[PDB]
């Protein structure tokens, strides 16, 4: 005897990943680029560059 | 000689062959096909295609 033809379903899923990657600021920076330290210095501005 | 065996003519004949195919339809099918289970909604007219 002869053979229907067949048909097929299939379903996949995913898979979770992530990419971490660190990134810091020293104490001083945080000072100098936040805008408190800045006076009336031009040694200041230089820094602040 | 004068004889029967002359025959250069051998006999080729016929074979039959044949090929089958198998093409099942469900009974929900026919149903829509026919418009026999169907009904004005546009769900039924949905399925039908």
């Amino acid at each position: 005897p002869a053979d229907q033809p067949v048909h097929n379903y299939m379903i996949k899923r995913l898979d979770r990943r992530s990419l971490n990657a660190a990134f810091s600021i020293a104490v001083e920076a945080l000072g100098l680029i936040s805008g408190e330290n800045l006076d009336g210095t031009h040694i200041s501005s230089a820094m602040r560059l």
